[PDB]
């Protein structure tokens, strides 16, 4: 219904330059201040720390404090100041734009769903990875809960099916959603014990996300010969863990504590892509996601031209 980027155009197409392949990990309930890179006293991201090419952003603010509110905003043209959750799904979003310009879009979801973001695109481009019908990694724990790494299975098939095209893959993580954080990770990540126990479980869940992001990057690396590959991670909101008597998330922005809106963001790219990240301490928000995705595929749109991205 409401358009934002009818003028959008891709400056270069994949027939005259290397095609581009991006994984966008849409994170869940992760707090910036529980990231080792941001000064946390526990090493919650030990695998990512060993990977060259990873930029950590230390000053990122979410649009809101819930999945329902934040996720459509992350893909919106409006920005946090203008965003309206009720009317979001009736507006053209950045995936609509990229799809129209020929970028192959895939959304795998181990969270809930895309909160309206994928609704205008063909049903076949969204896939529910919360069920063992699609996810091959579900029986590794007492709860039979499907794991985020299951979303990486068979992604080569998608690349093959779309070979030579630009591709953007969204992987919507279960991540750190609670309150039962101890359910969110398999036993091999139960590092911080006992499961304060609530904090420990929270940090163990971050370890499993560290693992998932690291494996996402490794998967991308295997395609770097044929594709310009990059990985963007941003959490949809943080989490209160008892500060001032506040717990969980979803607090209205007017009263939301810092903990619920201070989120981690990472960017990784292969050396050959020529993509340059912004400074780690750039003042950033969820508003930066749409311009970042457009830039990664060499797309310009009038509405977002003044906007700061995660990359130059
Ligand atoms: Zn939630
Ligand atoms: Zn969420």
């Amino acid at each position: 219904t409401i358009y934002h980027a009818k003028d959008a155009v891709q400056a270069t197409k994949p027939d005259m330059r290397k095609p581009r392949l991006v994984v966008f990990v849409v994170g869940e309930t992760a707090r910036a201040d529980h990231v080792s890179f941001n000064g946390y006293e526990r090493d919650t991201f030990p695998q990512l720390a060993k990977i060259d090419g990873v930029t950590n952003f230390s000053n990122v603010t979410s649009c809101g404090t819930s999945t329902a509110y934040s996720v459509p905003c992350m893909f919106s043209y409006l920005g946090a100041d203008e965003y309206d959750v009720d009317t979001a799904k009736y507006q053209e979003n950045v995936l609509d734009t990229l799809d129209r310009l020929g970028v192959s879009i895939l959304w795998r979801d181990n969270n809930s769903d895309s909160k309206g973001v994928m609704d205008k695109l063909p049903k076949a481009q969204f896939a529910d990875y919360k069920s063992a019908t699609n996810n091959a990694i579900c029986n590794t724990n007492p709860y039979n809960e499907c794991r985020d790494v299951g979303m990486l299975v068979g992604l080569d098939d998608f690349v093959a099916a779309n070979n030579g095209k630009d591709m953007l893959i969204m992987l919507h993580q279960m991540g750190n959603h609670g309150p039962a954080y101890f359910k969110r990770y398999d036993e091999k990540f139960a590092k911080f014990t006992p499961v304060q126990s609530l904090i420990n479980a929270y940090d163990n869940a971050l370890l499993a996300t560290d693992d998932f992001i690291a494996q996402s990057i490794q998967w991308l690396q295997t395609h770097s010969n044929a594709y310009d590959v990059s990985m963007l991670y941003v959490s949809d909101h943080g989490e209160s863990l008892g500060e001032n008597g506040v717990y969980l998330h979803g607090m209205p922005n007017a009263f939301a504590p810092k903990e619920q809106r201070s989120v981690p963001a990472f960017f990784w790219t292969d050396k050959q892509t020529g993509i340059t990240p912004m400074a780690t301490d750039t003042v950033l928000t969820h508003d930066a996601i749409t311009p970042t995705l457009l830039k990664l595929f060499d797309v310009t749109a009038d509405k977002v031209k003044d906007r700061t991205a995660f990359i130059r």
